[PDB]
């Protein structure tokens, strides 16, 4: 099982996405883990459509703006045959109608891999084997808002008072002998290590990064 993973550097993970002032991070927490796995089955990277699933899922429980959950989009891709291309379908950070293109599909996922709650273990085995894997943080504090180097323990975080979903790309060890998992935000480039945080590994699920982890199944 490898000391390090980073899949940037295997071609798995778009570039940093922007969610600006719209509550929509599980859309692009979805999108992540499926860039992965497409990427993955098929060789190609296709950047993925976040204001498909805040147009078009609203009856999988998705709120758009107002919030939704990895596992309920995933289910949407399956039910729906697909998600579109990011370059087709751009996301404008507002509720719209539903405007899915079949011709138009990036990726589709057949369901998902709800890893077992806590276990930080098999996060790690997931993101070592599968690759990128949708979680969900207590992301809520001053330090997360203004992280900006190294890596990121926030004694004061819920491992179960979960706000913000986000993908875990790999792991590893800082140079101060710290565990972390990389984590890649929807924040944009300006907020932490361009857009990503090394969150603390293997501290007893710090922010609760293994209480809700996810990955669709292709
Ligand atoms: C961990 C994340 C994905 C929770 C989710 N949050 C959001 O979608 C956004 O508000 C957060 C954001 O930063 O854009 C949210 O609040 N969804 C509402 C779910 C309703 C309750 N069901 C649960 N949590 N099982």
């Amino acid at each position: 099982l490898p000391e390090q993973v980073d899949w940037r550097k295997h071609g798995a993970v778009t570039d940093i996405k922007d969610q600006g002032k719209c509550g929509s991070c599980w859309s692009f927490s979805t999108t992540g883990a499926l860039e992965g796995q497409h990427f993955r089955q098929s060789g190609y990277l296709v950047s993925l459509s976040e204001q498909n699933l805040i147009d078009c899922s609203e009856q999988y429980g998705n709120n758009g703006c107002n919030g939704g959950l990895m596992d309920n989009a995933f289910k949407y891709i399956k039910d729906n045959g697909g998600i579109d291309t990011e370059q087709t379908y751009p996301y404008e950070g507002v509720d719209d109608k539903c405007r899915y293109n079949p011709k138009n599909t990036g990726a589709e996922d057949v369901g998902f891999v709800d890893i077992p709650e806590g276990d930080e273990q098999k996060l790690m085995e997931a993101v070592a084997t599968v690759g990128p894997v949708s979680v969900a943080i207590d992301a809520s504090h001053t330090s997360f808002q203004l992280y900006s180097s190294g890596v990121y323990n926030e004694e004061e975080c819920s491992s179960t008072d979960l706000d913000h979903g986000v993908l875990v790309v790999g792991y590893g060890t800082d140079e101060q002998g710290v565990d972390y998992w990389l984590v890649k935000n929807s924040w944009g480039r300006s907020w932490g290590e361009l857009g990503y945080i090394k969150m603390i590994r293997n501290k007893n699920n710090r922010c609760g990064i293994a209480s809700s982890a996810s990955y669709p199944l292709v």
